[PDB]
């Protein structure tokens, strides 16, 4: 098992974000599906668990190549398929991912606070205190170009060399943190504490490493992304956010089909 926290800063507001990751998520999926890998979708409705509101999505992603060559080599064919439920209740949400295969030596857990503050506070999610102090801090900048892997940039999503034209909020330089902290402008931070088990005989502390350098990249690729286009959903309303959705749902049953495979790849070469 690893636990690691990932601390995302962005310069947006907790509210304007609950609209934002729904936006870049729908975007992200779409840009990972085709020829039949990517995203489906099964679930996204509304539900009220106990004294708790809020959303859930049922999706599964289909990663046939984009896993690397040695998962490939281990897994049995047509396992390589994970379905990930998610109770979003805003500002607060947990994200389980499983495999049908590895039934219960498998799991990757996700849980989400999102705080109106620049990653500051400690042990958020309230784990045991001793435990706690063995769970390795990730901060994430979307401004530092060494924090994203050369095949992953794209000058065009770089949020240093980015400005946005309905708020201004500039390109961000290397100090944009400090700046934002004295900075009476939105801003915010989504601690994603992380879980990973992976039970497999030689192969566990590989594969949990492995998932956490994933998880990284993937959260780092997509807050840059989020940021970029940030015009694009800045004006949305939860409302056409549910709208799109409903939209993405139907084109990724689509794009999975046809075309060939596109988007992100992992590999172990
Ligand atoms: C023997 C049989 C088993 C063999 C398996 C062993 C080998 C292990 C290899 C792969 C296993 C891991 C697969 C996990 C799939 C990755 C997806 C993931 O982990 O989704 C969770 C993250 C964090 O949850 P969240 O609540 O923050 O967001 C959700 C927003 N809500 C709540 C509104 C819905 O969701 C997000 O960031 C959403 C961002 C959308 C973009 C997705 C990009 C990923 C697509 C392709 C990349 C694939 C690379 C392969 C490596 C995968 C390792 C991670």
């Amino acid at each position: 098992v690893l636990i690691k926290e990932f601390r995302v800063v962005l310069p947006c507001s907790v509210q304007e974000y609950q609209v934002g990751q729904l936006y870049s998520v729908a975007e992200a999926s779409k840009n990972e599906t085709g020829g039949g890998e990517g995203i489906e979708v099964l679930k996204n409705e509304p539900y009220e668990n106990d004294g708790e509101k809020g959303q859930y999505t049922h999706k599964i992603y289909h990663l046939k190549s984009k896993v690397p060559a040695f998962v490939r080599m281990i897994a049995p064919e047509g396992s390589l398929v994970f379905h990930e439920k998610a109770w979003n209740a805003y500002p607060y949400c947990r994200t389980i991912v499983t495999n049908e295969y590895m039934k219960d030596d498998f799991f990757i857990k996700i849980e989400t606070w999102h705080k109106p503050d620049l990653g500051t506070l400690e042990n958020v999610h309230g784990l045991d205190p001793n435990t706690w102090k063995t769970v390795e801090i990730v901060h994430i900048d979307i401004a530092d170009r060494s924090q994203v892997e050369p095949a992953d940039y794209k000058a065009d999503e770089d949020p240093a060399l980015f400005q946005s034209v309905k708020t201004k909020r500039g390109p961000l330089g290397p100090n944009w943190k400090k700046e934002l902290a004295n900075t009476p402008c939105p801003k915010m931070c989504a601690y994603k504490l992380v879980t990973i088990k992976f039970k497999w005989w030689g192969l566990q502390s590989k594969v949990e490493n492995f998932i956490q350098k994933q998880e990284k990249r993937i959260f780092t690729n997509l807050h840059r992304q989020l940021f970029c286009w940030i015009d694009k959903w800045i004006d949305l309303t939860m409302e056409d956010i549910r709208r799109m959705e409903d939209e993405t749902q139907k084109e990724l049953e689509t794009m999975r089909k046809k075309g060939s495979v596109r988007g992100t790849s992992a590999a172990d070469a």
